[PDB]
């Protein structure tokens, strides 16, 4: 780094419900909620109908206060900078006597410059947090009317004129904690001269010949007098000097703009993930003054990505270009890992790229309800090659667009622009997330005046195609921006669907049969999905035995969409025979969700080019409930997680059947094609023995990048309705020499019309620290096994798969919970055993 001090104000905070004089200690960042918490002062806020035992919390406001000493030494630095990365949100900040800032954004950095109201030896920090909801009443109040925020839990929907994550107010897979305080971190830095208010590694071409980048520096020069420095630029890569430039100035009191070009002769590429690797450049910038006395340095990783949106034939198409060559995205939602932000921590975030790197995707949507991400989210995605779509955080309801809440905005989206802009992920911004299909189709024209409504409309454009697109033009130029996702396309209107981007809610809210999405295919999928009750050890953790109906108070409850739990009775009823029990009824729920789900992820890579992505809604969860998720609060992978990774694999084979009759595609989004290729099929009853003969095709091709129909053939004078019941089809891809590199099963019949045989998952365990290895047999078909454990977030090498008749299958468990000796309990579900 460079000659300056920091110091993290980040121990000694106490807070205090406000005008009761009674102080606790407090953990910062963090939360009032948990603050309480930590003292036994609210419940649980996620067991069982506690929701409603912790609202009270919004009502009140609340203090925090700290103490720092200061040496004559450290006074005697030039300058003096406090820096708040987050401040939730009506906060008025005090030091000694001072109001320093009335901080009024969540999604605001702010720096202060302090040297002259420090005081040597103790300093005294106070920050006053108004209620978000005592503070925006009176602005409701005046408003007339109340904007149509259904997510927003309350009569009042205060949510829209405070800038903060929409989703503490509720959602509809969300808790409502309306919380509030020092979020991200304080720190203290004494330094000298000037320092790097910014550092902007803007590239100017990429060729495989040479990337030319320009670094643009913003300099805060803090001293009257003019300092002659050189700024310098250091381009290394693995800690081995690449490029290496540097620039005489004089600078001013004040703001300095400093621009240096460097060259990196032919550039090391940084690919998405499952196209090579995300090569990361060391950029540094530093300022000397005959001593470095600023340094600032990013990460860069040297790509271009295109978003093309463009009129063609088919409508209007929408995909991403990585290097040059169009890449089908996969990927899904990403939401707030938690209700209390401050408490998702480094290994819970290294954690989630871990399981979205391992499923395949290339791809998350940052989506607009929650918060622009802390700078270790951006990080892990540079360095695990998944591109970022970025809603700014505008999500379900129209908007103010009043001047000053305009001004609010616009100093969000520039910091957070300026924040974001130099990650090799970042790829796109979006500036809200469903407010025009909400406008257009969600019947506000019949809940508001005529007047009111055209005042709707005319906001939406001041601030989502005026503010935010200008925004963006200035400070990342070359970065892709669309208003909103949806932009067009709607579930309700296939005229609109070959449109650019879909929410396709046809499945779940409009109750289309899974094999819907065969038909009702989009240019890019950014939404669709399917509920399902997390796995009983999460279940344990929010609710009790005497809860365990699909729509008691509790599940109800920790349901929170407009359509619930019956809707996974009634599209279970479909595939699946319903189970009698709640844990069975739990199981099947979760097999439901990922055949259904991955049937559409297939019909959309099936589907390219008409269809050029697919983001599931969604991830992750930010509490225990019956969500979309893919993986539940506790990290536990769904059903759906590792039927993700299988319909997302590099090299996917693709049977589908309808109207009676078989096809196989060969789906690869591989760089190289594949030559020579065998595609190998049986079909095997559910006791191990072949029907038939292998059938065998030859001499077979897959292009790089493309899907393509390699067999076809009607069921009829093939297998019999009889076999359909009682047999599957295995099938394999292997190479000219035999080496298998895919193989998928089908299934001729639903679920329920299958003739399951009774049958017994025997295994053998061998367990030692960290490390459980399960061998499993069955003589018979077992159907989508569910290998269940009580340790919370076990890892698997894979789960939810059918047990293949005399097939022995190797799964590896681990957690660093698992000791020797201490034989990890493990039950084993299939789904003949869910019904007599
Ligand atoms: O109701 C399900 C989803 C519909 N689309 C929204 O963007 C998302 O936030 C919702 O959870
Ligand atoms: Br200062
Ligand atoms: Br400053
Ligand atoms: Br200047
Ligand atoms: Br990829
Ligand atoms: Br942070
Ligand atoms: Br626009
Ligand atoms: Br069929
Ligand atoms: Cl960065
Ligand atoms: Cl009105
Ligand atoms: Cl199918």
């Amino acid at each position: 780094n460079d000659t300056s001090e920091v110091m993290l104000l980040d121990t000694g905070w106490e807070f205090s419900q406000s005008g009761t004089e009674k102080w606790m200690p407090a953990t910062v960042p963090g939360t009032v909620h948990q603050d309480l918490i930590s003292h036994e002062l609210l419940p649980n806020p996620f067991y069982g109908m506690n929701e409603k035992k912790i609202q009270w919390v919004e009502n009140e406001d609340w203090e925090y206060r700290t103490s720092f000493i200061v040496s004559e030494e450290q006074l005697n630095r030039d300058g003096i900078q406090l820096i708040f990365e987050g401040l939730d949100t009506y906060a008025d900040v005090y030091l000694n006597g001072s109001l320093l800032l009335k901080a009024d954004n969540m999604f605001v950095g702010y720096t202060l410059p302090v040297k002259s109201v420090l005081r040597k030896g103790e300093n005294h920090l106070y920050i006053y947090f108004h209620s978000p909801i005592r503070q925006t009443l009176p602005q409701y109040a005046s408003n007339g009317f109340n904007y149509p925020a259904d997510n927003d839990h309350h009569e009042k929907h205060l949510s829209v004129f405070s800038r903060k994550a929409p989703y503490s107010y509720g959602w509809d897979w969300g808790i409502r904690m309306v919380t509030s305080g020092v979020w991200r971190p304080v720190t203290l830095r004494f330094y000298d001269i000037a320092t790097i208010s910014d550092y902007y590694v803007r590239q100017l071409s990429l060729t495989d010949e040479n990337a030319r980048l320009s670094n643009e520096l913003i300099v805060n020069q803090i001293v009257p007098q003019k300092i002659p420095a050189e700024v310098r630029v250091n381009v290394s890569l693995n800690g081995t000097t690449v490029t290496e430039v540097k620039q005489q100035v004089t600078l001013q009191p004040g703001i300095n703009h400093i621009t240096l070009p460097a060259e990196v002769t032919n550039p090391v590429r940084w690919m998405p993930n499952g196209w090579g690797t995300p090569t990361l450049y060391d950029f540094s910038a530093q300022i000397a003054c005959g001593r470095i006395v600023a340094e600032q340095s990013h990460r860069i990783g040297l790509r271009t990505i295109r978003v093309v949106n463009e009129k063609d034939k088919d409508g209007e198409s929408f995909y991403f270009e990585v290097n040059g060559i169009p890449m089908f995205a996969k990927g899904a939602n990403y939401i707030p890992q938690d209700a209390l932000l401050p408490n998702v921590t480094t290994e819970r975030y290294q954690t989630l790229f871990r399981d979205m790197k391992e499923a395949n995707m290339n791809m998350v949507r940052i989506w607009g309800g929650g918060t622009y991400e802390n700078n270790l989210f951006y990080d892990l995605a540079d360095e695990n090659g998944i591109l970022v779509w970025q809603d700014f955080m505008f999500a379900c309801t129209p908007y103010p667009s009043d001047p000053t809440f305009l001004k609010r905005v616009e100093a969000e989206a520039v910091y957070n622009i300026r924040r974001l802009r130099n990650h090799a992920s970042l790829a796109m911004w979006c500036g809200n997330n469903e407010i025009l299909e909400a406008l257009k189709y969600w019947g506000f024209e019949k809940k508001f005046t005529p007047e009111v409504y055209q005042g709707l409309m005319h906001g939406y454009d001041k601030l989502f195609r005026e503010l935010l697109p200008s925004t963006v033009k200035e400070f990342d130029s070359d970065r892709f921006y669309v208003h909103s996702s949806p932009y067009l396309a709607n579930w309700g209107r296939p005229e609109s669907w070959g449109t650019g981007d879909s929410h396709n809610w046809g499945v779940w809210y409009g109750k289309k049969p899974f094999e819907s999405l065969d038909t009702d295919l989009p240019r890019f999928m950014s939404e669709f999905g399917f509920q399902s009750f997390p796995e009983m050890k999460t279940i344990a953790a929010f609710a009790a035995p005497e809860d365990y109906q699909i729509e008691s108070e509790v599940m109800n409850a920790h349901q929170k969409s407009s359509i619930g739990n019956s809707l996974i009775r009634t599209y279970m009823e479909r595939d699946y025979i319903i189970p009698e029990s709640f844990e069975d009824f739990v199981y099947v729920g979760l097999v439901l969700q990922g055949q259904g789900m991955r049937h559409g992820l297939e019909a959309h890579r099936r589907n390219r080019p008409y269809c050029m992505g697919t983001l599931y809604a969604q991830l992750n969860d930010s509490w225990p409930v019956v969500s979309w998720s893919s993986i539940d609060y506790y990290g536990n992978w769904k059903a759906l997680h590792y039927q993700a990774k299988r319909a997302f694999a590099p090299v996917l084979i693709n049977p589908i059947q309808q109207n009676d009759s078989l096809s196989v595609y060969l789906i690869s989004d591989r760089l190289d094609t594949m030559e020579q290729m065998t595609l190998e099929m049986k079909v095997v009853d559910f006791d191990g023995k072949t029907l038939g003969k292998k059938i065998q095709v030859h001499s077979l091709e897959v292009p790089a990048n493309t899907s393509k129909c390699v067999y076809r053939a009607k069921l009829d004078g093939w297998l019999t309705p009889e076999d359909c019941r009682r047999s599957f089809l295995k099938l394999i891809l292997k190479d000219k020499s035999g080496h298998q590199v895919a193989e998928s099963v089908h299934f001729f019949r639903k679920t329920k019309d299958l003739q399951l045989p009774p049958t017994s998952v025997s295994y053998q365990m061998k367990q030692t620290d960290g490390k459980c290895e399960l061998t499993l047999f069955s003589s018979m078909l077992a159907k989508d096994i569910f290998i269940e454990t009580p340790l919370q977030g076990a890892r698997y090498s894979d789960n939810f798969f059918d047990l293949l008749p005399g097939e022995r299958k190797k799964v590896i468990i681990t957690s660093p919970r698992i000791k020797k000796g201490e034989e990890l309990p493990v039950n084993i579900k299939h789904i003949r055993e869910t019904y007599k």
